[PDB]
DNA sequence: TTTTTTTTT
DNA sequence: AAAAAAAAA
């Protein structure tokens, strides 16, 4: 992706350059996917100038009507992670795919940070053991990251303890406005160095406390509605595989399973592809594929043990 | 449909032509269907010739009153397009229609995008096996296209695979200005080659994060009136069948199905035929006919599986 | 931590931090952690003033993407608090740690009310001998709080005995609203002194009788979150280890242990290290741990006698 | 015109 | 084996 310094080749002066960076359009990609209402927001940003910055930016990217056959080879470059065990890959038909967001939800015991903890080492891996390359990054909202785990799994793969712990970016939110905020720096990250999986742990923890009652529900679903919405922008501009954790609730008094998820009806159509995690006889759990746009619905089986997750 | 090289007919200079172009009234039937209002504010165009370009147009086409005994005729060539099963052809009457707009919603595994991958292969078929013939129209904008759903459904018809996947045109709408600049791409395309189904796949994903809150909602309902005008206007053009994909909402305070699709009173009264898609023994999904000119209230089976949807 | 005294070096008048201290942000961090929307609810505060206090506030705190190199070097400091016991230090690998929120259950005779008894003695230790320094805090609902008990753990280790029962904070609640107003006091306390475990025993005995009824569900739970969201926001203030003690229930009508903790998955998810405590031959009891994120599932040996919790 | 939450015994 | 309530933009 091409950094936005090649927009002094229309003749914008340098300092509207700047001002973008403000606003987060770190790349040329984020001028053109955005639209023109949200770019006259901006100070210092007129009608003539947005009118001109859109349209030269529509030079360089292609946006337009394309042969679905041509659409299907861009599709078999797409990276898999793999996910430490064939147990799960035979689920995925090769793992989590990049460009994407996946969520994982499950009660309370079902390894959802330990999945998460697994895939921050696969994803620096050589591309012929499976798995891309970059480094990783690390969102977390309840305050579990514990490093220790992250170094049992270099023990698995062999790879060198302090290139692997060294090579991960983390950042604890404290609350809905922080965890926002944190976005914005990661998008000016990913313009130098090559990256993978940017891993929410967990994305809606912090929604069920700063919003309360049914009085503050539609202030909170716009504004997880646009959080959604930036996840979805960061994985078509980088190429970047996004991983989102949710948490459950009962339903007392519904009539014949009975957890299902947080969020309503916005994280369920914002996500494309989920995943149930339920626990069995506790050395092991069951993964279980609840909607995907191409994966018929099926079922395996975990391993939680001392060097991630395995077979 | 007459192309716009009938109008140096009137004596029109040939660079009025090449203006309407860049307006998108590709069609002869485009001016005359276009109201005086809209016409003078393409940039060069006068009162005067404005008043002879309408009128001019009025001789090509026929609008006027007839008799509903020869409208009665017209309508016995209407294609209708199968879905795949017998059951919901059971439903339509013979399936999707041609001239019009269909609309289905659901929430969240209802198989929305599985009914639209496997139109765009029952849209080539000879007229014989059902269907109509041309190619088809993929609009996106969530970024689920997959083109592995489209070989197993050519699978299972006989087709070849790649005859199937050349004739497939793809584009991804990034944000609401760039859906409705799709549209014009769209009309320009239509007149040298045979078409059939375009798909908005789902056509108010995007217009719930771009527009937020009760201040912008008036601005939000003009822009998707207008986008819902223009593809009226495609249909009678053409004869394009459009299929619109929806999302739900709850509502949290009601009392006594509760969820009830977005857009308003406007995507309500713009769409004539309207779909409800729900899940039950999840092997199979449940279609209800939710609003029609024509068909009765009524319900059907499903089928998701490997070769699209089936009995 | 620093106190909100270092805000008049922006340029606020010394009302203002005044008012802060009502509404219980006495120190600096617990400005840069708390959301925008939350500070506007304080009287007197403005929307222009509210950006410039938080803005200020993340001067001074460091939040942003880090290193988890650099993380782990910061976990190499956490203090681990000893039990009383060697068996229960051979299961959490050195003893409860700082930081985090610590939940024991069980039926009845378990020992939940000796294991807090036994950590108000260890946490006054020098950090030679296990556990770290500073005093204690004990919030009682049930009114079991016995302080002959203390004297003979100070008999154990051979401390003082005035000067451990004089270093012990006691507050007793009587509703689950004074529950939640004993907590501001709290944090007005940490600012002056060192200090160690927050005791909540226990925690949920109140909201078993203010609230009843499924009707009266919803209501309950939204003030049980909200009062775990204040127990984390004490725990990475002042670095303060926090135990609390939970009930169980009986399920009649499930099929094949069957005594689940109440709290629902509110609770479940909000507390990140179980213990699960259950009777034996009872001069002994057996420790479990149920869930957390870096200690494996296994079992341990108790012992109740004259002198604590012991082997 | 928008926006679901919440397990007891 | 059988149970119910909740609101603001
Ligand atoms: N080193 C380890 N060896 C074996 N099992 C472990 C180890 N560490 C953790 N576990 C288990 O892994 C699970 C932890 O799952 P985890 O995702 O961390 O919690 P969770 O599902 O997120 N629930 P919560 O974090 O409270 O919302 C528990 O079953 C632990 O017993
Ligand atoms: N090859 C397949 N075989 C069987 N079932 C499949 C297959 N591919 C997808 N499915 C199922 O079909 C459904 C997909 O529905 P789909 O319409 O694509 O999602 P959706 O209803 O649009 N929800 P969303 O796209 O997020 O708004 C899920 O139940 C999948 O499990
Ligand atoms: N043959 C039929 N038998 C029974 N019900 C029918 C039949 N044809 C249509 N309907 C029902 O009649 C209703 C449609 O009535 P209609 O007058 O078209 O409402 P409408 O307001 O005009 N729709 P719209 O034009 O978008 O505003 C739907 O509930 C259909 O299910
Ligand atoms: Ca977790
Ligand atoms: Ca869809
Ligand atoms: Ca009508």
């Amino acid at each position: 992706p091409q950094p936005i310094s090649r927009l002094e080749q229309c003749g914008i002066n340098a300092n509207d350059v700047k001002k973008l960076e403000e606003a987060g359009f770190h790349t040329v990609e984020a001028v053109a996917y955005a639209p023109k209402k949200e770019l006259i927001n901006i100070k210092g940003i007129s009608e003539a100038k947005a009118d001109k910055i859109l349209a030269e930016a529509a030079k360089l990217v292609p946006m337009g009507f394309t042969t679905a056959t041509e659409f299907h080879q861009r599709r078999s470059e797409i990276i898999q992670i793999t996910t430490g065990s064939k147990e799960l890959d035979k689920l995925l038909q090769g793992g989590i795919e990049t460009g994407s967001i996946t969520e994982m939800f499950g009660e309370f015991r079902t390894g959802k940070t330990q999945i998460c903890h697994t895939l921050a080492v696969t994803c620096q891996l050589p591309i012929d053991r499976g798995g891309g390359e970059g480094k990783a990054m690390y969102i977390d909202t309840e305050g579990t990251f514990r490093p220790e785990r992250l170094l049992a799994v270099a023990e698995r793969y062999g790879l060198s303890g302090s290139d692997v712990l060294d090579n991960v970016a983390y950042a604890r939110a404290f609350n809905t406005d922080h965890q926002t905020q944190l976005l914005y720096q990661a998008s000016a990250m990913m313009v130098e160095s090559r990256y993978a999986l940017l891993i929410v742990d967990s994305a809606t923890a912090l929604y069920r406390t700063d919003y309360s009652g049914r009085g503050e529900l539609s202030a909170r679903q716009m504004h997880l509605a646009r959080f959604l919405r930036m996840l979805l922008r960061l994985a078509d501009e980088f190429g970047v595989a996004v991983v989102i954790t949710n948490q459950v609730v009962a339903q007392p008094g519904g009539a014949a399973d009975p957890k299902k998820p947080i969020g309503g009806n916005i994280i369920a159509h914002a996500s494309t592809t989920r995943l149930y995690l339920r626990k069995g006889r506790g050395e092991t759990r069951i993964c279980k594929i609840y909607d995907s746009p191409c994966l018929p619905e099926a079922e395996a089986m975990f391993a939680i043990n001392a060097d991630g997750v395995g077979d």
